[PDB]
């Protein structure tokens, strides 16, 4: 059962599909909704997040970081 328990987190909204080329990579859709676990680094513009269960990196260029207000958790 893998979740999530903690405060410090970040949230994005998927501005713009994107499939994951590999195990490796996330696979987003357009409208969906992308939970930013972590951040690479020497990957500029690529970001590690979760979705329908799915933990892996995306393009930050087809992604919308949320508000500091906004919090679903």
């Amino acid at each position: 059962s893998m979740d999530s328990r903690t405060k410090s987190k970040d949230y994005c909204k998927v501005i713009f599909p994107y499939e994951a080329q590999n195990d490796d990579e996330l696979t987003i859709k357009e409208g969906d909704i992308v939970t930013l676990i972590n951040k690479d680094c020497i990957d500029v513009g690529w970001w590690e997040g979760e979705l329908n269960g799915r933990r892996g990196v995306f393009p930050d260029n087809f992604v919308k970081l949320l508000p500091p207000d906004f919090e679903k958790e």
